[PDB]
């Protein structure tokens, strides 16, 4: 079967991650769109008038709003992207065949939307030489980051080869986890995000989601279905490019 | 010897074409910096607020102040690129150990700036679904150009990999010639520009800069040195990419 995928990136990155992936998926017969979020890749706003991750996640609602009735997608987000899946579906529901959770966050129902957040703050806490600052926008400090070349090379991108690490290092760009506004946020409702299907895919060789956060994850808020890539790196889109669109092509042809 | 190569992308890209030269030419142990020109890459700005190639200009004219006195850079430019160098030229010239024209309009001294542009427009009149629009900006009307993914896939990226094309449907934005602003410009100096050395990289099987043309500026102005890449396509910095290195070492070797 044939899907219409939309890959989501981090924070800090864009679309631009996705670029082995996607002709990949188009050259199985799939219909792919990948996004640039808010003061995102080439997006032409900057972070600091974005005030929540839910406007952060505004060029998600805007493609989905903008499908005709009937018409379903697979969402694939990577890293924070799962932030972004867990807002999309509490509005859009009805368009989502199944989320798939890419070395991604998997919010939950129960505990508030920064939850697993503040887990992998506590997991992963040292970022190496990531910088940050605050802004202010609609009354909250909000802590922005600009992610370290070291942390990109050592714990992002391990064992992409250098003209990906290079990539990141020109492209990558200030943003935002929004971590102390998704705290006050409403949690994601269960007739929503909680109905969707949801896919977790994974690698414990991930050197910044380490397995300890990745497990205490699945174990938190059951998946669907779970599929585990040996080897690779965080960016399994870049190191496993073909063992993630096998898994997508299983995904496509099992929900719609 | 080392050099420090100053990367400079032509209309409507930015310094990700150079993601995999730069990491090449750091193995050699060269410095580079590979620049985002004015609403290029992620740069902030518009092009609607740009209003001439010198503007256009601001982020290599800014490093090149920034240099401290006494060191020297090569630049390398590709396909409009050149006229960047050109107005870099008369500004820092003393700054410029050796330009390097790759697949690049080569402007001269005894012309008006426009006229290798208008050259290629005879030589290339038809940008097949490139769409154009048009803005004003300190009294001019602009014609501004989003290069269509035909020409991006047939003419620029020809040759290159499905994960290349995909960065350049990805990451192209909406440019500019400014023609007609060049064509009112005053001229680039002898004293400045004219005193620079220049090398001329090319592939006659560059479909865009066509042979016709690219030959037709070797004759116009002669290089100091010429350097003809057999085979890849217009983006050699992707198809070429260690034969380009090659050459700018001993560029490196050569001019200081």
């Amino acid at each position: 079967a044939f899907a219409h995928f939309v890959l989501i990136h981090t924070i800090c990155h864009g679309a631009w991650i996705w670029h082995k992936l996607k002709p990949l998926l188009e050259a199985l017969g799939h219909k792919v769109t990948a996004l640039d979020l808010a003061a995102s890749g080439v997006d032409p706003r900057q972070i600091e008038e974005i005030g929540s991750f839910d406007e952060y996640s505004e060029p998600l609602l805007t493609f989905l709003e903008a499908l005709p009735p009937g018409e379903k997608v697979i969402l694939v987000g990577e890293s924070c992207g799962g932030l972004n899946i867990a807002i999309a579906a509490d509005k859009y529901c009805e368009k989502i065949a199944a989320a798939v959770f890419h070395n991604s966050v998997l919010p939950d129902t129960e505990h508030c939307p920064s939850y697993v957040v503040d887990k992998l703050m506590e997991v992963f806490p040292d970022w190496k030489d990531t910088t940050y600052f605050t802004y202010t926008k609609d009354g909250k400090e909000i802590t922005g980051l600009k992610l370290g070349f070291t942390l990109l090379r050592e714990n992002l991108y391990t064992l992409c080869g250098p003209e990906e690490y290079e990539l990141a290092k020109m492209l990558t760009r200030k943003g935002s986890l929004f971590q102390n506004i998704l705290a006050k946020r409403p949690f994601f409702t269960k007739e929503g995000y909680g109905s969707i299907k949801k896919i977790y895919v994974w690698t414990d060789q991930d050197e910044i989601f380490l397995p300890e956060f990745q497990l205490w994850q699945i174990e938190n808020y059951k998946p669907d279905k779970v599929y585990k890539v040996e080897g690779g790196d965080h960016k399994l889109q870049l190191t496993k490019t073909k063992e993630i669109a096998e898994i997508l092509q299983e995904v496509a042809d099992t929900y719609n």
